[PDB]
């Protein structure tokens, strides 16, 4: 080599920065590559969770049908007479047997129900730590860009550097330490402006942290403190708390009964959503127990007061004159609301 | 004679009483049938009083609210300073006088729909009231009818024997009295089951109004089923730290500890909840998770105040690049947002 | 018996009468006990039928993502290549072993879906003739009915008759006599109701046979002659057939060029549904292959024209500037449009 | 002297340019600044008055149409006749004026709003499309101004060279003249490259504009998927043998013979048509068949005309005791009706 001391020390400094920078740069394709594989594990895992749980609610459904048409009680006890039903000179009973196939294929039901929520609560986890670890990744890449951006500005002054060291000329040296000095000051500001990253990276996130430092109830405080706050209720009128502006018996004069929040003057059934919407209640498509759900019918129509909900097609309720029986209490039990001979329904809320 | 005009008496005190009440059948059929055309129409009138309101209240709360929103008003104070620029001939102040005057024009016809709904509701609540009574009236005068009919049939063949011959016929006609008498008292024995009937039904409806909703619910819960299906819920954790800091998933974790631990991006919390046995649904409650679907990571909140389906506000984490956790929208319509299909999952 | 000749004559009828009463009314129960079980096999027949479906409709789309990722051609052949990656020297492998389970997991789902189909198209016939049979019987019935009627009035008649015959009084004889006219004079009434009944009953089946000599196109065109008529698409306004008043490469240009038929100054794509409302087009929440679907986002928002629909969280569609590609095509293939990050979706309709 | 001016030109013309492309592009960022904001205003008012026609035509086609029912417009004419009657001071006819003055002033404003609208339209399109040929023009001035203040960089140092001293210092920066005059030859070289670009990606875009929606479904079909699962649809009877006569499935079975032969209560005919393999959904098209599930027996229907989701009409078998095929009600809401919730099954 024709290699100077003072020479090498400039080629060291230009090895161990461009050895830190590939460094930055191999972990940026490691890292990004890692994402792009957890990605897909995600996409998949998420697909086959939207699969699983979709059969997992339905096969409950179906579970708990024929569990209520297994354990009716009143009906029950005649299938358990049909077994019996056969001793002496019948030919040929084959309903015994039979009874075996369908608890055979009840207790096959559950265990892949049992399989299946399973298979959902890993796939779960899988993918959450999937995500997680992705989410991480991307920080430690956005961490990455800033210190590559320093690096660089650093190896471009060191590599002037030993080109002034190298040079044979008095022109020349001169000239390139003008553009170390310069590129020395762009590197000198890559530096700070990576501090002003780590620095507002590090003051963002206990800023985050503090905010944590609530709860629901304050947080619905808030809105209303706020100028932003429901004042759309304020414009409501004061009710008569008796159903005496119904007639007896009726399906209004019950519900008003039950919900003494509800309108004196609304009229047929089927038009109550109408007047309370008018009257500044808040309605809507799904039952809330407590509710009055409302159907029209293009006639008459009906009313009634929401006591329980299992889903959208699948709730209680206590109405007055429903079938000819005019007395307030429960008439049909669990029933769907969308799919009765009273129309279309709608909810009105308390609040 | 004489006794001739007290059989003619009975004979006219049943008729009287006869065509009172077949006049008022006749009166009330008539009454009820421009009642229920009142009703009708007035129907139509609320429905069509009611939409505006509706619309109306939407297009008041657009409007006012976009010309006063704190931080906004300054800029429209600075307006009138920046359109009194000579330059040179200024319509920008007498074209806001436009403007509020239409604004006022609208409230006005907003209090005036409310004053006409609200009068037009008791007109019609009152006329399908009256209908419902005058059918009962209806029903009871048809088993009187009944009853002073068969009456009336025996007094005249009362007044017939009196008038003679005689013969052979005073004979025949009091024994068809007698048989018409006993017709009279079939009829007043079914319209006493009738009364009997009536009054103890409508007082087992009165007695059923001897309850309340808590009470409603408590039979439903006793009764054999009852929802169960809350039974075999999970404990999850009680804080956030499966989801990372700053993220959505970890904002509506800590306001809604209730929520699931390994449920993944926003976009599919629904679709996990729901496997987990939760309830969703398409409507805002207030401390129900919204749960967007984009078909990509989607995002989640918590929502904090409902006025409509399409007006809601929510408390999130991680909104166009704010992670700390609070109310960063205000107002807004979740159904019309980059973040895509919204679903609510709720508490119970 | 004291039974003279005239009144066993008398008794005769009177117990021919009362055979043909009591035979109507063992009929009527016997209908009646029929119909009752048959709606309640029905009943439990359509709870079935609708388990079936759902579940027919779901484990298709399993099967058809199941085909997809096992028939994606391009990422097929690296599975194929994954059962040929062992040979020598590779510790333990349970990856051809697995391979056989997700195949004979594949088999037992389509045996099961074959099973499904032949279960509900057998139960489909099942439940079809039960409610043929239910609705023939309730015809039978309202038959009866009519009958019944009228040999009852005959009864009355006969008894009175056999009553005169039987009188030890020459008062008497004469007074059933005259009930006896009476009772004869209601039932020849009674007979020309059951007459002008079964004559109505014939004719207006005819009439009703008569109606079906049509088709849809007569149908149809019946509505268009008649006043009522859809005449609210005559107030549009003619629009340009070209898509000059949208700038290149945008997706309202895009679509403009597809669907001529849209307007020329509706603005960005978030809001066309809305302009379209107001300029008389049908709007909708379900696709159609033709339709224009608008997404508002509250911002630009988007649209595009739909090429092919499978369900309604299932379409293909051709649009124009779609992540950054402003050429005119097929951008994204089979997709959900209602879970998407441009918005809520509605289709504007041609007609 | 007189070289001096030379370069001093060369400066000038060029610092011409650069000020030029400076100006324009506050120009344009000014201009469009102010057409985002007249855009989102309009789009406002169009938003306001689309919901306001249409809520308006509704109410238009409930009124007129009540008062012009064929059937129903002697009984208006009658009306007149029947309050001439002296009894006694008589204003059912002056008030009669009123609801024709307030329809006449409807239509009036209805009439309004659609010129409103249109003409809000044609300015807001017009200002988004200025919007974006700005941007364009705006990216374009980028690339020009970065080629202009390289050349006047290089024009500079020329006219630094002429003015000398000198030295010694006229060959240093006729050095650095060089390395800008390099330096500004790339630029324009890079701005070439993006013209090159440009030029081509909007041709790319114009050839796809050789197209239609036919050949657009074609590419669908052809590629290797491409609806297929019409292919296993099942061959049905083409009558109605299977369904009794009158009934409305027998009516459906006869107009659309597409449909299934043993699919039960027309309460079912959507869930059987789903398993089917028929495509559901809830909005009407014309020759489909609409299924109202009422929990019970339920009813069917054949589409046959359209105007929007709550307002259709159909023909049907068994409507309110009549069992012939035809039209029986007109136009309705086939959303409220007592047959219960309606969905569509479409032919494909
Ligand atoms: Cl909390
Ligand atoms: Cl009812
Ligand atoms: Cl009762
Ligand atoms: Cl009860
Ligand atoms: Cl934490
Ligand atoms: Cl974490
Ligand atoms: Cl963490
Ligand atoms: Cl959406
Ligand atoms: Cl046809
Ligand atoms: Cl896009
Ligand atoms: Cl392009
Ligand atoms: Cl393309
Ligand atoms: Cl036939
Ligand atoms: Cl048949
Ligand atoms: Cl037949
Ligand atoms: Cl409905
Ligand atoms: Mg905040
Ligand atoms: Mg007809």
């Amino acid at each position: 080599s024709n290699l100077t001391a003072q020479q090498q020390e400039a080629q060291k400094q230009v090895d161990q920065i461009q050895e830190q920078v590939s460094a930055i740069q191999a972990e940026q394709s490691n890292l990004q590559a890692e994402n792009d594989r957890l990605q897909a594990e995600s996409k998949k895992l998420e697909g086959e969770i939207t699969e699983l749980s979709k059969n997992i609610v339905s096969r409950n459904q179906s579970l708990e049908k024929q569990a209520r048409s297994a354990q009716t009680n009143g009906a029950v006890t005649s299938y358990i007479n049909t077994i019996v039903n056969s001793k002496s000179i019948t030919e040929a009973i084959s309903r015994v047997a039979a009874m075996s196939e369908i608890v055979s294929a009840n207790n096959k039901m559950l265990e892949q129900q049992k399989a299946d929520k399973k298979a959902i609560s890993e796939k779960q986890v899988a993918n959450n730590d999937a995500i997680n670890t992705v989410i991480a990744n991307q920080q430690k890449l956005a961490d990455d860009a800033q210190a590559l951006t320093t690096k660089q500005a650093e190896l471009k002054a060191a590599e002037l550097s030993l080109a002034a060291e190298k040079a044979t000329a008095e022109g020349e040296k001169a000239s390139l330490l003008e553009q170390k000095a310069a590129a020395e000051a762009e590197a000198r500001a890559a530096a700070v402006a990576e501090a002003a990253y780590k620095e507002k990276r590090a003051s963002q996130q206990q800023s985050v942290l503090a905010s944590a430092n609530t709860n629901l109830t304050a947080q619905v405080q808030a809105v209303s403190e706020s100028a932003a706050a429901p004042v759309r209720a304020k414009v409501r009128p004061t009710y008569s708390t008796n159903a005496s502006s119904y007639p007896i018996g009726e399906c209004t004069w019950g519900v008003k009964t039950l919900a003494p929040w509800a309108g004196d003057y609304w009229g047929n059934g089927a038009q109550w959503a109408t007047s309370a919407a008018a009257a500044g209640f808040r309605t809507g498509s799904t039952p809330q127990v407590g509710a009055i759900a409302c159907w029209n019918d293009g006639g008459y129509g009906h009313v009634a007061v929401v006591t329980a909900v299992e889903s959208t097609t699948r709730i209680q309720v206590s109405e007055s004159n429903y079938a000819g029986n005019r007395t307030i209490g429960n008439h049909r039990g669990w029933f769907n609301p969308t799919t009765t001979s009273e129309g279309f329904v709608t909810y009105i809320y308390a609040d």
